[PDB]
């Protein structure tokens, strides 16, 4: 019940998200889907998940780059590991090689267009939540 939500993101965009979901922490603790939740976020830079927000080019290769750390790394010692990818608001080329990056993890890929929107931030929470669930 306690999850331990890392969320990866360049220039300040793991923390603004951080920051958005804990004003909405009631007693400490989060409310979905009628169950409370004691979620750890923690925003990080160069049972757990992992966000990854990206709103650029830019911001979507740190990520792609990173997770190839992650990966390289990986190897040396991760099919499982609860990744969502979000993008945060041309957009048409940011959706589609997002949509293959998460392609590529198996993840959820969600849309969060008051800085990002409170029904993209539950869905991308029960994105990892479910998966966590699964691997379980």
């Amino acid at each position: 019940d306690k999850v331990n939500l890392f969320i990866l993101g360049k220039d300040g965009l793991a923390q603004e998200l951080a920051n958005e979901i804990r004003t909405q922490s009631t007693d400490d603790e989060y409310a979905l889907d009628g169950k409370i939740y004691e979620l750890d976020l923690r925003p990080v830079d160069a049972p757990h998940g992992c966000f990854c927000v990206f709103n650029s080019i830019e911001s979507l290769s740190f990520i792609g780059e990173f997770i190839g750390k992650i990966r390289t790394e990986a190897s040396q010692i991760m099919a499982n590991l609860p990744f969502t990818l979000i993008l945060a608001n041309n957009l048409p080329i940011l959706r589609h090689q997002g949509q293959q990056l998460a392609n590529k993890l198996q993840c959820p890929f969600v849309d969060v267009p008051r800085k990002f929107n409170e029904t993209q931030i539950k869905q991308a929470l029960r994105g990892v939540l479910e998966s966590v669930k699964h691997n379980l």
